[PDB]
């Protein structure tokens, strides 16, 4: 079961809550890590199709589209390329057509574009950006 505003009370459900703000409130990755960190989670990682439908659900809920979120993605090691904060492995992957492309050497968090196609980026991680958590 998920807390209340995190999602659903059955034993399959997965927890996520949207962290859109205006932009003297948004965070760079690292600190969007550090408040879910906070509160006992992360930053989203997306495990699967299923895990993204339940995110999407949560955006179209939110009636603003567009909006772009961090997710728990971090580069890791060359060899290893991108991993997801909370250690799952990165197994599903939905990143937009060319990416990651490391554009300029400088992009090393993974960001979620909120729009139907659900799609990932990697941009440098000092940018501002609204987050998802998940507990
Ligand atoms: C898919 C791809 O390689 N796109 C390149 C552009 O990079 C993309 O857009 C920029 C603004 C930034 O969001 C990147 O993270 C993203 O991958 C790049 O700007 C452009 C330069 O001419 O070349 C594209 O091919
Ligand atoms: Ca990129």
């Amino acid at each position: 079961a998920c807390p209340e505003d995190w999602g659903a009370s059955s034993r399959t459900s997965l927890c996520f809550k949207l962290y859109a703000k205006g932009k003297h409130e948004k965070k760079t990755w690292f600190e969007s890590r550090d408040f879910c960190r906070a509160l006992g989670g992360d930053l989203a990682s997306i495990n699967n199709k299923e895990e993204q439908q339940t995110i999407w659900r949560l955006i179209t809920a939110s009636g603003s589209y567009h909006k772009l979120f961090w997710l728990g993605l971090t580069y890791g090691s060359p060899s290893e390329g991108f991993t997801w904060s909370d250690g799952s492995p990165v197994s599903y992957e939905n990143w937009a057509y060319g990416e990651p492309n490391n554009y300029q050497n400088v992009e090393y968090c993974g960001e979620l574009k909120g729009d139907p196609t659900m799609s990932w980026n990697d941009i440098n991680c000092e940018h501002l950006n609204n987050w998802i958590c998940q507990i």
